[PDB]
């Protein structure tokens, strides 16, 4: 590998606007009360694409990472014909983030997680002795679930039972991956709760999920990727979303493309979805609410369960946080689009029969936004469109695959007593 230096950056608080160094894995300014996410102010102010060597990594002037990890790979973006065609759309891009070799996109493990993974995982010291911790409803999971068992890194996760079925893997992991659950029937934001739990145990840190500017950092590579491809910046951007990490992060990296300046310097607008019945950043958005409306805990995990796109149910998103969705959407003038089920499986059909490679149900929820925002004369045929397909090439990829999984050690009840989990984490690591 290639002499490397450590990303230069410094943090912002978003709230006020302080500055300040990262004195590590600083996830919140600590002299900001109100919550606010902070943000990564880079010193390379001027993007410059790495060679391809570099996978993901090409991207790392704008990614907080004091190291590199093998076997990355970067988004892929192309100009679609087949979709294209079928929406009367002259300017559609498509930035693929899955397995579809055919068009240069190996991310195996078949979501732009990886991006995250990738990304956090270097942010972190290579002499850390503590078990990173991550919550997911199973995308997440995957991704750092990979990197950590090649890279030997202590790994906890906290993923659902209703949704390990998501822990697939070509071979068996590393013993340096563990994982609990909650039980049968909790949702992803019971999984968050255990690994709260969890985190209070001596020896055990957290990624932050949308705190951490490494995963949004990680996850703006898709615009950076549509960026330097295209060769501008798209006037919409279209992209399911369950946490709106990636369309906060879409936002920050249209922020940084401006202040680079050689890109032009229009704002990309957010065109963002979410699946039928779980809406609760839609209607939030729809109501021009900073706040989330009232959601009854049984009837949410009871609508986790009906939609088809299981990573997009969280019920504790970065909507209002400072600096989170509600803010990027106010900023790119953004819409907020609903799918159904039945919407999202034609999209997922379509996008199969027109560009190739199956995609998971999220970025069907997505497609489907974009052909109703077609069909109800949103956008302008020659506008520049930057479809995020988030993740495709599962079938494509287990096709005649063993595949491994990977299961709880313990299954854990929605609210656990805090000392049971403590003592079983630090079991699971000592
Ligand atoms: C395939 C897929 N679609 C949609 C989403 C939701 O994206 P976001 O994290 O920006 O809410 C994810 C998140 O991991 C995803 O993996």
């Amino acid at each position: 590998m290639k002499d490397f230096t450590p990303t230069p950056y410094t943090l912002e608080c978003v709230a006020t606007g302080r500055e300040f160094e990262d004195t590590g894995w600083m996830l919140a300014d600590p002299q900001c009360k109100t919550p606010s996410l902070v943000r990564a102010k880079y010193a390379r102010r001027q993007l410059e694409v790495k060679p391809d060597e570099y996978g993901f990594y090409k991207f790392c002037d704008w990614l907080p990472v004091r190291r590199m990890l093998k076997g990355s790979s970067a988004p892929v973006t192309y100009k679609s014909k087949g979709l294209a065609r079928h929406l009367g759309l002259e300017n559609l891009y498509i930035t693929f983030n899955g397995y579809y070799p055919a068009i240069g996109a190996t991310m195996s493990t078949c979501s732009f997680k990886e991006t995250e993974a990738f990304s956090v995982c270097a942010r972190a010291a290579e002499d850390e002795e503590r078990v990173l911790v991550v919550a997911s409803a199973g995308n997440t999971a995957r991704a750092f679930a990979k990197v950590c068992s090649d890279n030997h890194i202590k790994l906890l996760l906290s993923v659902p039972y209703d949704n390990i079925e998501a822990l697939w893997f070509e071979h068996p992991l590393n013993p340096c991956v563990k994982l609990i659950s909650c039980e049968k029937g909790g949702d992803y934001f019971d999984a968050i709760h255990l690994s709260d739990i969890a985190l209070k145990g001596p020896g055990f840190y957290a990624e932050g999920g949308a705190k951490n500017i490494a995963r949004r950092d990680g996850m703006a590579t898709t615009v950076l990727s549509a960026v330097t491809t295209i060769g501008r910046i798209p006037d919409y951007y279209f992209q399911a979303v369950g946490s709106g990490t990636g369309a906060i992060a879409a936002w920050e990296a249209n922020m940084r493309l401006i202040e680079d300046g050689r890109f032009g310097s229009n704002t990309m607008k957010l065109m963002v979805s979410q699946n039928a019945p779980f809406v609760p950043m839609y209607d939030a958005w729809q109501a021009g609410s900073r706040k989330m409306l009232a959601y009854e805990d049984d009837k949410a995990r009871r609508d986790a369960e009906i939609i088809d796109a299981k990573v997009l149910s969280n019920r504790r998103p970065p909507y209002g946080i400072t600096g989170g969705l509600y803010d990027a959407l106010k900023a790119t003038g953004g819409e907020f689009f609903v799918a159904t089920n039945a919407m999202a499986r034609k999209a997922r059909k379509l996008f199969k029969e027109l560009e190739g490679v199956d995609i998971y149900s999220a970025s069907g929820v997505a497609l489907a936004s974009l052909v109703n925002a077609v069909a109800a004369g949103k956008i302008e045929k020659d506008a520049v469109v930057m479809l995020n397909i988030t993740g495709g090439g599962e079938e494509h990829f287990k096709e005649d695959k063993e595949l491994w999984y990977l299961k709880p050690s313990h299954v854990f009840p929605l609210e656990p007593d805090t000392d049971d989990v403590v003592a079983k984490v630090e079991a699971l690591f000592a």
